[PDB]
């Protein structure tokens, strides 16, 4: 019942978050907000899809997002 457009859109947003610059404090504030919405969207898909594919969206991408988050928290101190 998960559509390809929901999967495509999630990954599109993820890609944009990753390609983002993070040079200024404003950018970092925005990226962090975006990370939170991506975690939520990943887990939404993961729960709806139910190595099995669903584990990537339930666990792996939220873990990678958390990683990127800590890093961005590393700069802004």
């Amino acid at each position: 019942e998960v559509t390809i457009e929901e999967i495509g859109e999630f990954h599109e947003k993820y890609l944009k978050l990753l390609f983002t610059n993070l040079e200024t404090h404003n950018d970092r504030k925005k990226a962090l907000a975006e990370i939170e919405k991506l975690k939520e969207e990943s887990i939404y898909l993961g729960e709806k899809l139910r190595k099995p594919m669903y584990k990537l969206y339930l666990y792996e991408y939220p873990d990678r997002l958390e990683h990127q988050k800590k890093i961005i928290l590393e700069k802004d101190t």
